[PDB]
């Protein structure tokens, strides 16, 4: 039989709204976004999935999309596991900046490449920044070394692909349907290495907020097909890349 | 160091509203619910407690007061486990009866002994009957011995307790704090055996919906004392028995 995944992004932040960089900073939802989430699990009902298992990060932004698509599949009650490896990309000392203020003092390539730029990092903190993650409970029990000060996409490819191939994968292959509710670049480090994706290529790809994400696997578990759900103008359209002055 | 362990039932139900047995059914939080959920998270944080650990049961009436809770306390991270083992105590065929009508119909005291009678069980259901648990997918890995037709307060003692044992108490001795939120006879279940209960002082006791009810142990695990947080004179009189015909 074929085995399916879902993956959705977590619906639209705060942060995401008023157009600052975000990274590990927990930030909520914003109205909309629990509009968002709300809508996905209903299409995922319609659709007919239901699942055996869910993985989220903890940020709260992923947390509550998938408590919410969970009730409207009247699924409250699933196994969640909860884990800092499927956390966003980390921001260092860009969280909490506006991204157009920033571009505007640093340059808008320069923007570009802090948000984007595969192996490149944004300028880092220092422990003793209020925003260092060693400050927060929910870390205590991670190394200096698991601890960032900044991440890249490569970084964080490093994190949640051994997850993936430690913890998730192995739970697909024992027969359970899993969702994964997570982060753009969290979600961008898996979809390249299922896809089998370049640089080049995973630098173009927008995964939006909210949009259920299917992967069908064979019998081998090697990816076999990809495709969204819902509604295909509105989905395209808000997959393109949007400048660091907004839309 | 002495041990805190916090105790709370779900806020109140829609079905605790219009005088409805309950049981199993998967009836959700009320309006008024929800506002006691948050309300005991606010509380909770205003007395300076958090948590390492929650367990709740698979009844969203119970798993959104701890959704609530958690979200008061900003820690929605929190690894939570859900278990059929925390529900409360099957009603049989009862399930959806209003208890008004009930004690009319079958007499209030027939009703009393259905309610709280401590080995005595509601009428049974048949396994064809839509309310059976073996029809819902969040019990297949039940056995029919675990599936119940109906449940007493000394059937759920004997789910309760062992997972107490095998499960919670464990995780609190490794030093852990730990939050349970559950339901009325689940959780008088646990009480009579921390408190040394006779079956005639547990009958008398009723835990109100939303109160958290805090636990000290000593180095040895065995308890030092308990006691509710909130309004004392809002929570007495809220502990008091309800009649049949409502308050
Ligand atoms: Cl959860």
């Amino acid at each position: 039989a074929v085995t399916k995944l879902v993956l959705v992004r977590h619906g639209e932040s705060q942060w995401n709204k008023e157009n600052r960089f975000t990274g590990w900073y927990d930030v909520d939802l914003s109205e909309k976004g629990v509009s968002e989430a709300k809508a996905a699990g209903k299409l995922l009902k319609e659709e007919g999935y239901s699942f055996d298992f869910a993985y989220t990060s903890v940020l709260k932004r992923a947390i509550h999309t998938l408590w919410n698509v969970l009730d409207e599949l009247d699924q409250a009650w699933l196994p969640v596991e909860k884990s800092w490896k499927l956390n966003e990309r980390h921001y260092g000392a860009l969280q909490g900046l506006n991204k157009a203020e920033t571009a505007e003092k640093y340059g808008d390539e320069q923007v570009k490449q802090w948000r984007r730029g595969f192996a490149v990092t944004p300028p880092e903190l220092t422990k003793d920044d209020e925003r260092y993650p060693g400050h927060d409970p929910r870390y205590a029990k991670l190394s200096e070394k698991e601890l960032p000060l900044t991440e890249s996409l490569a970084l964080t490819i490093d994190r949640v692909i051994p997850y993936w191939n430690e913890t998730i994968l192995p739970r697909m292959k024992s027969g359970e349907r899993v969702i994964i509710a997570a982060h753009g670049n969290s979600l961008r480090a898996l979809v390249k290495y299922l896809d089998n994706m370049s640089e080049e290529e995973i630098l173009e790809l927008n995964i939006p907020t909210g949009v259920p994400l299917v992967y069908e696997f064979d019998e081998n578990f090697k990816p076999l097909k990809r495709y969204y759900l819902g509604n295909a103008d509105e989905i395209a359209a808000k997959a393109a890349a949007v400048a660091n002055q907004g839309k």
